[PDB]
């Protein structure tokens, strides 16, 4: 017996939709949901989605509040819809998927993922919910996450981190590292060998290896010397060149974090969505060096060093394909005289 | 257990709110309420009110569907709020009153008119609803309508017509003529002797007396001759003078209806609400004669003739006060040499 | 190379989208599309849909401008989407279907109806477009209209009328009567024997048989006498009973048209969409007789007489199912002593 | 001392802006202006313009309420702005011009038309306002209307009709026929000899000559015979050909009015603004004959007969230029063997 | 061949409009532009301007991405429009100028600044764009910036800083100090001697002289002693007096920055736009001392000391005019017994 007033009751009393009975008076004005408290209107939700306001409010109240895979992982695995949950995309302030299954009458394409409409879609299944491992076993197309083994299914160890209420973290009190499984047309896939992005912020960047600690503490020349990185253009690619009007390199988040400690810069996120590679229009405040499309990836510095050191450096320009977050990332590799000139996630 | 989805269920299945259980999926976009039918959105309500869309939808669904007093009558009697009903104003496409009692959680100031918040307000009571005559006797301020006698209460016979779902009519299958009662400060008030406006339209105007039939069929000079109206300026007041740039007189609806048969005209209703006297910005299409503020009243021609023939014509200018629809309407009477020059509902 | 400015160029120069090259400056403000003419903004389109304004403008410009089946027929046949066209619903001022195929990048689920996403959906195909009969033979689910024979496919003769730019008409200069074909799960389905609604308006109702001419010209008792309709409750069902507060019967459009000639009435279309049976909240202006849910069907009076005269009248109450517009319409038949008491399209 | 509350006071009390002192409480919600009456909100203005609601409300209240040239005439004369008035376009529900002079602080480019910003613009001047003839003599660019002679200025007799509060009429109580004067680059320009469109509606079309009365009363063949119009393709051009899917000819409003008497048709005004030639997407209801772009002009039938009879008919196709409403209207003349095939206001 | 879909393609792929061919599907909902990515809507732009959303999106995509003069400088120089660029005002989130030249079809008044409409306007010209120095030489009214000498034109050295993508900076990798030139009615002006505001932020304030370093490091009494500022009321004007309910002085940004290090305060920017002098409604959090209109200017402390030390201190109150950012700034100077009481940028 779903209703706007019941969703609002749940938000006010339970912090989110919790299946509780009850109703609170609500008013809708433009794209905002309000409720009366002490005789005055209090805002419960402002719609930032392209869905109708009451519909978006319901999907947001029904968002998954357990650690879930980051949207970039789900997107890279081709997930179309989730089974009986809403994966809320905190970067877009919107549902990660267009439709739902057993969530909301306005967006539901089905009540159960066993309905024929779901068979062609890659349905996200959560092994932490009773019966969902079995539903995945019977599903034509799907992606499954579990905390442990599934009998007979060979797992893919996912990233250490997961998103919990829009906070990306490596769980200590909760498990965030999932086993991943994928079926395409009834066939359990062998998920590829993959690197994972680290999903760190610039403001609270923390190193996750001795190499990363050395990159942040050491000066450019002594780090490159210590790790034998001469000829790999880390001065351009990772540290960044701020000497010309066009900002040189700066494609690894760790390099942006090191620069951020010294001086600030503007990062215009012109396509604001979670993705393995992010594109920013960057303006360095200290120098005025800028770049319209600066592709940035947050790889563990050791993983980036392994990738660059594993390439043939004898060609002027070529595409280097690296599986990151289960997707194929194209990088452009530019070399001269057996040394790297630049290496960056391809802007295509 | 009120809800948007339950109000929508009632509208879809019962044509209005009928206390039925059930829910339909709804989407709100901007100021319109939609429901899904055959996979597509169908409009159930467009909010033309200053209330939030969902609140206005509920009051509209809960509108009174019995013949009720026309809003102009309620306004003239000082009605502030209705007891456990919504008087919908079909001319404003909005509730006739700001607040409610026992109707909707967002607009309710009380659940019952016996609550102390209602005591200072003139509450509308309907004797056709069980217990409402008793609530009127206990109310400090109120207006009561009944179909018959109330023991000990002196009645006022109201207009023949009432509004049924926005159609003003003299009931044949239903009763539309009510007894009216009013209380101010716990004391029943004597309602004055009053004329009533006829509530006719220009497009479908029908005469309601032999004098009115003669006005529409006869030529100006022979009507005035037949009814001995020489010296009462009906040529200006009722027929209208279209010979100058400023349209002369034309203050009785019957005169506008007679003119409308010959040639059309524009009537700008610049304050669009039901009132005993209406003000229009009129432009005559045939002549180009116009008037920014042309006060128009729809009185039965016999009643208007009785009013004008009952005035002293020996003063240049004076205010003539006539009780119409329970309100005192001020008219400006201009005379010269014992004859009327003009007589019009006095502009403010 | 689709664009808002190109769609606007087509609307301004061709009256609709006509595949022409060119661009006009456009401004979007709120839900309206404007273009500059003589230095000022001129409205090209007001969005009444739940789609984004620019998306709705494109689908509207790309609406089918040939005579097409009325939306009620498509809905009754289970049509979900149209192949490479937009069926515009002129009663809802919106696209008849949520998604498109080869029409607009924002609403397209596919470019061609042969894509696997279309297989589960009932795709509308138009034999007047080259290759669409072949696409229907290859489609798993679909509805096809043609002007002539399709080799081996058994046809269903559709209604005489079709909608041309929102005008329902029986074509004289164009063909409006189509052959209909339908497929479910890759199998051609036999369309049932059906009556067709006449799609007439109350304001411009025209009789289409000698019986219908006699119903409108003759008095109630002599019509019933002439057509031997004694005992079939036409007095209640067709003519309508306006003697009580609840309006009795009045379920055939021809009866509403006969009443409309004598006196007016309000018809609240509370679910405004094209359907075989319409539900209205009716208020008779002459009497004040009203009904919240008055189901009305526009059948040719001869067809309604054939239906009612073909029923067993020996049971108190039973459901009578009649195929009308390809859908099964349930009617409630109430009898007493071998005579009809009431017969109406059964309310849900 | 202009203000929103003062404009609203003027609208409520004077029917429009009348320079009166006073204020009324107003509320703005979305694009509508409301005022409180009897404790509830009453709509004073709904903004249909691309200006801010409060700005549009002020220009609308300050609209010219005297008979003014129809917007199509002003547009054809190149008018950009009006001197100290607002020409309201009643077909667009918006100001005819983007900017103002001495009207409203938000839209004013100047307080007086003598300011240098006005010199390049064609300013509309009204000889009925004191000092405006002098302002026209001092203006570099302008259009002047007067009721009589201006010493030394050669006049152009304008159309008989003018627009008074959105009603196009030939004044009887007011003057609607003006003398027109125009200046370009400080030099008075000779206005060309011109025909004038009649500005009639389809619903209330009235003939204005014996030829027009004969066209509406007589049958096609006897009218063409009486007026010796054999060989001028009036059967196609004026009467219209409804025998094929594409509606033939039908370019004179009088022909559409004659057809309208027999059967109705849909006229989609896809660029809704006043213009000498109008383009409609027409659908004939009787036949289903339709045309995406049907150019229609309302010329007096005698004027159209004079135009067509004054052309050389010995060429297959040529452009015929006719001055109508001061603008040069291009017509496409198609002939064969010394007879007209078609003649229509040439589509762009 | 400009279009919404092409502007969106450029934003998505190039970070801004870069003249690239291509189209992306877009949806417009209310004042926001979205594009489809991975089946879901991603926000590209939210309109904060008074222009139509699609128009503002285009001007924002076409903003100048080179270091440009800060809007306060352009405003102070009387710039009305820019030649073939958009100066985006990052403080108003809107275009700095109402109209454009060769930028966007909806806002363009001309395609080239040589068109007669541009001659009266002060057109901004950029010597870094080929041909713009020459266009300025031929322009009646304009402001020109260059990086070096223009033959024959005497330059005005502008501020050290410029705005690069909304970041005000003193360029190291790019040039931000321009030569300024101005023509008024075809005559090259002698730009006045001027101070420049420093355009610093409170959060990241950095001293730009030894005096400024001493002001931030030293205690009030020893700074005033070191720089011989006794009698100039720096205790009130620069340091600020927080001992009474009305906050005393505090008109130099450096003083606000020194206070900000110790304790925070609210600065309400009630007219949010770039200006030489800013007015704030300030509330000191530590003391509760507040001021509705606290004028603040960011001058180099040495420049402010030079200004105050160059005034006659023998009058109670007078206006002191100082050219700052090319505009005349009025300051109120209050003295008593040959000493300053207060000196502040005049609130007029
Ligand atoms: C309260 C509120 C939340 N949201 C979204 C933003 C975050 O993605 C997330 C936070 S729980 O939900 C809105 O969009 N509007 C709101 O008002
Ligand atoms: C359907 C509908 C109705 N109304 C109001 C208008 C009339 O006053 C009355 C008619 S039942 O209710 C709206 O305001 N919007 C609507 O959509
Ligand atoms: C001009 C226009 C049309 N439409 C819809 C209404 C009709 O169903 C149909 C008529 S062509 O198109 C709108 O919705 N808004 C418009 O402005
Ligand atoms: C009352 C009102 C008027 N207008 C415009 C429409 C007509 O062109 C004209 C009629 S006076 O003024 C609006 O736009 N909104 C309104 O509410
Ligand atoms: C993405 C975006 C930008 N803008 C404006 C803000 C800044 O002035 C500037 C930042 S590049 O552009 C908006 O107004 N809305 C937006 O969504």
């Amino acid at each position: 017996a779903m209703s706007l007033e019941n969703v609002a009751f749940n938000v006010v009393n339970k912090g989110h939709f919790d299946g509780q009975q009850g109703e609170v008076p609500v008013s809708i004005i433009n794209n905002t949901v309000y409720t009366k408290v002490d005789g005055v209107d209090v805002e419960l939700f402002e719609n930032k989605t392209t869905l109708p306001v009451n519909v978006a409010f319901e999907l947001w109240a029904k968002r998954n509040i357990k650690p879930v895979p980051e949207v970039k992982i789900l997107n890279n695995l081709g997930v179309d819809i989730a089974a009986n949950t809403v994966i809320w995309d905190y970067k877009r302030d919107a549902p990660a998927h267009i439709s739902t299954i057993g969530v909301c009458s306005m967006t539901d394409i089905a009540k159960k993922p066993t309905e024929t409409i779901c068979a062609p879609l890659t349905v996200f299944f959560d092994g932490r919910v009773d019966g969902q491992v079995d539903l995945f076993r019977n599903a034509r197309n799907g992606v499954l996450i579990t905390e442990g083994s599934v009998k007979g299914l060979q797992p893919s160890v996912g990233p250490k981190q997961a998103s919990l209420n829009g906070v990306t973290l490596i769980g200590e009190a909760v498990k965030t590292q999932f086993n991943y499984y994928k079926k395409v047309d009834g066939v359990v896939q062998q998920l590829p060998e993959t690197y994972f992005t680290q999903s760190r912020n610039l403001q609270e960047f923390k190193p996750r290896s001795q190499m990363e600690i050395d990159f942040l503490e050491l000066a450019m020349d002594e780090f490159i010397e210590r790790y034998k990185l001469e000829g790999y253009a880390f001065e351009h690619i990772v540290y960044g060149d701020f000497s010309h009007s066009q900002l040189g390199g700066l494609h690894l988040l760790i390099g942006l974090a090191k620069r951020f400690k010294e001086s600030p810069f503007e990062l215009e996120d012109f396509i604001p969505m979670d993705s393995t590679v992010k594109n920013y229009f960057i303006t360095d405040a200290q120098t005025g060096s800028s770049k319209c499309v600066c592709s940035v990836i947050d790889l563990l510095l050791d993983d980036f060093v392994e990738i660059i050191k594993s390439q043939d450096l004898s060609v002027v320009s070529k595409v280097v394909k690296v599986t990151i977050d289960y997707t194929e990332i194209s990088f452009m590799l530019w070399c001269k005289d057996g040394h790297v000139e630049t290496f960056y996630p391809k802007l295509q």
